[PDB]
């Protein structure tokens, strides 16, 4: 790219002339990711990337990384990065009585000059009747000296209403967005047609594509997967499901927003002992759990959100931020599946998974050498190996520890592995709860802190002795156990009452819950517990399908489907092949 | 020395502190004896106070003011939550209290017996029935038995609802325990220092002509720069000096640490509300960047200076300059010269550790390997810049001093560079932030989305604001440090800690000096001591105490030109 100049605040404007590139460079997709310290801004040097980066550097906020600029007009919040605050963002149509202001996002719908993507610019200066903007991927030649705008648009005020005129004539300006609590004159948030949220069944032409060994056993990752499952993804590989590109766009927005909503709920829980007590976490760990949250809220690498998605809308059921899995099936096995038998133009929405994980690890505070800790269990073998691939791609060295036998302490009481190498950075497949169970009887009135071992007769190291060791940096962080506990659903609801992605939930039976019908779930019959309005999964080609999204560093990492003949998906229920289509 | 004896609960290591085996001169000053966890100073290896701060830190994320001797811990009434700097109430209960000791409590010994002058501190690690197990450093000196995570067990007697603990030594005095709780029932009222000990005294040296010639070295660049700005002078009569008691210094150490946190809380309140913030006269265009600075760099302040009124009536802070504080050179170097050249008593200059405290702060900062020092073309700024450069060098940083803005330019990519073409990306400035603010005071936040700083110019003319507000430049002190030194913060401070012993009643309305929309504060004038009004000033370094110095003037109001006065702390 080329530096064209700077918008106010010292924000660089670049040319995204992919032309001057050869396909050999474009093989490493890390060179296209624009970052400011460890915060992903976007793709060099797109319009969306300039807008996030400008808002980030000048105000410390960003907005959900939607695939196309016209999509921004449907967002109703900006994310304050340092504390993850959700700030209200309003939309105003061109011709609005709400005049455009300095710093507003100016959005173009698709069409004309901005054909299929629409566009975004930042309004940088109000020069009387002209509206100066800065933007990327429109101008590609250096700007005059000292000019800190890319284009100037004329604004007309007639009858208390404001109308901007583009410099192009076949385009359509949707309007401007202002971060404010005032909703006067604002557009109500667009609602996706329910029909586009329907999950459809599909069938491949059966030419025996999957009759033999379609996963390669020689690839240790795929063979490890085969050792735990066989040459199998689902019961009938010729059957798969599709969702619309619009549904995926909605899943991408919901994933990002819900992540921030869960962090707010987690913070509300952690600030009140009466709420925290509902999560069944040993009191003795409370100070460390709180400590973890205060300093590592941004250190979560990956999680998984499960939804109910059909013509009625999108509803979250759960968010496992601690021990999420299914990454291998969705990011690797489904790719081989598509390769082997799919020939349409759609795509597997979890295709970008590995790359996204690598970026998270590269921009984390992990140590150079990461010990991967898994249980001696065949499914965990491939999950651990899939993550090891992402770690290596990001530049880390690793050692996989199966069970706890090779761990011991050195003469100074520091944990070491089998090669006598100090252990101080762990990525685990173990659920934290497994570690909690080892000290569930340690009273916080008797002990000042957890009496973990630092030496032992038979050099016997327990899981809890490594995870709670101050010198060991653990992923996922301790605080991640909060999100997945159903005790948080009533809290999430009180913080965002009647949110389009939430289900009415409470600790008591409301009058809303009686009229609506509700499920009683223990901290599971249908009608101390939580009560939630009923909202069962759609049944599609003989199975109840649940839509799942992966979060990676708090952002969307892809989507996959889980299906079952029962109305209740279990951890053993199958991943089903998913293809996103136009 | 430093032998690992075992661990207390939570994985906290217990080390033996056998100094003997080596140098005295170096145990103190060498950075190798300062215990840290990541970037947070824990203590002196491997003392009792150090183990208590680190135990509390690693296990709960909290610490307590780093007082000189264990027994003084008993007088503290709060713990500091490190991440957010919250002030947590801390209560003290005497031995024999109806308030029982809890696991995690600080157990303090007064001086006396086995704990001679220092007193002692331990943490209560386990309540095993009628025993109380503790962990501590600087008592045991042999490894503990395998798997034992306490250094001593002590018997507790429960007679009539009152708990009394018995020590294992028999010539000692256990003051009691401290618990972090908001419940004050059965708790000790915070000790008040007798006013007499807070008096500043005048004293004189035996005049043998020690100051007749050049007592400052003009061959030393730093000392010569000081002389070029002042002559061979520290004050008007170098045979005259002042003293304060070790007890007063102890009081100034505590107050300094507490007041820094209190000012951080008032800063937060200010930044959380536009109504409050508008009172500080900071260009509104700068507001989002100022808040970002506060949010991300609260722990990044390097050094500041608090000015107090101190005498028999108490200790009262007047101001905290967290942006452009000076006097470090006079207090940390010139007074060292002065004492050396003419003082022959047993006391010490309380700002003697200033240079080393600053070096530590820089070493533990996020400053970049190469730091440009930016100063204006002003004679007193020359020596302040060089004093700070010396601390940066000591901490491992490379530097280059920029005087005025002329050598600064932009390369082809519009990035800032110095006269040698090196990229400028980390600056420590002697310039006050307000000087830069002034350059963009007319930039409206209604017309411009952000500050229209230059990234190029017809005559390659770089302004101070074009550097300090550049995203790629990491500036010290951070932009938020402009808030503590503004008088408009005094009423906020008061509202947050009403009737606090170190504050002066101040409000925007009259509840009585009037300071310029006005602030009204209770009258409270500086004491006159040997012909001058004397102000007591402490340096903060990384939020911690870095020393004390005195400033005096014939007038009741000390000015920046006011003289630093030789200061000795004595028993």
């Amino acid at each position: 790219g080329t530096l064209l100049g700077y918008a106010p605040g010292g924000v660089a404007i670049y040319s995204s002339d992919y032309s001057s590139l050869d396909p050999q460079e474009y093989e490493d997709d890390a060179v296209f990711r624009s970052y400011i310290d460890d915060e992903y801004m976007g793709h060099k040097w797109q319009c969306v990337e300039f807008a996030r980066r400008f808002l980030f550097l000048n105000y410390g906020v960003v907005f959900t990384d939607v695939g196309m600029a016209w999509e921004i007009f449907s967002l109703r919040f900006l994310r304050e990065v340092v504390n993850d605050n959700i700030l209200p963002l309003q939309a105003f149509p061109n011709g609005s009585p709400r005049a455009p202001v300095a710093g507003a996002l100016l959005i173009w719908d698709k069409g004309g000059e901005f054909k299929d993507t629409g566009h975004v610019a930042i309004i940088t200066q109000l020069h009387g009747n002209k509206v100066r903007i800065a933007e990327q991927n429109v101008i590609h030649s250096p700007l005059p000296q000292g000019q800190q705008w890319t284009r100037e648009l004329e604004m007309v005020v007639e009858n208390g209403c404001y109308t901007l005129k583009d410099t192009f004539d076949d385009t359509t300006i949707l309007g401007w967005m202002i971060q404010t609590e005032d909703t006067e004159y604002s557009l109500p948030q667009p609602e996706i047609a329910g029909e586009l949220l329907k999950i459809s069944g599909a069938r491949l032409e059966n030419k025996g594509q999957f009759d033999g060994k379609w996963l390669d056993e020689k690839d240790p990752l795929q063979n490890a997967y085969v050792q735990a499952n066989g040459q199998v993804i689902n019961q009938d590989p010729y059957h798969y499901y599709t969702i619309t590109e619009s549904a995926e766009q909605e899943l991408i927005k919901a994933t990002n927003e819900l992540h921030l909503m869960y962090l707010h709920a987690t913070d509300k829980v952690l600030k009140d002992d009466n709420l925290l007590a509902l999560f069944d976490i040993p009191k003795i760990l409370w100070p460390r759990l709180r400590l973890s949250w205060q300093r590592r809220r941004h250190h979560m690498i990956t999680g998984r959100m499960d939804f109910c998605m059909d013509e009625r809308g999108l509803k979250v059921y759960e968010y496992n931020a601690d021990s999420a899995s299914c990454h291998t099936e969705a990011g690797l096995i489904l790719e081989r599946w598509a390769e082997q038998g799919y020939k349409g133009n759609g795509f597997n929405p979890a295709e970008g998974l590995i790359n996204e994980l690598a970026g998270a690890w590269k921009h984390s505070r992990a140590r150079p050498f990461v010990h991967i800790m898994q249980d001696k269990d065949i499914e965990e073998n491939y999950h651990a190996q899939f993550m090891e691939q992402a770690l290596h791609q990001a530049g880390f060295e690793t050692r996989i520890l199966r069970g706890l036998d090779e761990l011991g302490w050195d003469a100074a009481g520091q944990l070491i592995d089998g090669e006598g190498r100090l252990v101080n950075c762990v990525w685990k497949t173990w659920a934290w709860e497994t570690a909690f169970d080892q000290i569930r009887e340690v009273s916080d009135r008797e002990f000042a802190a957890v009496p973990i071992r630092t030496g032992h007769p038979q050099n016997e190291v327990r899981l809890i002795d490594v995870l709670l060791r101050p010198e060991v940096l653990v992923f996922e962080p301790l605080w991640t156990v909060i999100p997945g506990n159903k005790a948080i659903l009533p809290i999430l609801w009180s913080l965002f009452p009647h949110h389009r992605y939430l289900l009415d939930t409470d600790f008591t039976v409301n009058d809303e819950l009686v009229k609506t019908g509700y499920a009683v779930k223990p901290i599971i019959d249908l009608v101390k517990n939580i009560y939630q309005q009923l909202w069962c999964l759609p049944k599609v080609d003989g199975k109840y399908i649940q839509v799942c999204t992966f979060t990676v560093g708090g952002n969307y990492g892809g989507t996959c489907l889980r299906g079952d003949e029962s109305l209740v998906i279990k951890k053993e229920s199958d991943i089903e092949p998913l293809i996103v289509v136009k």
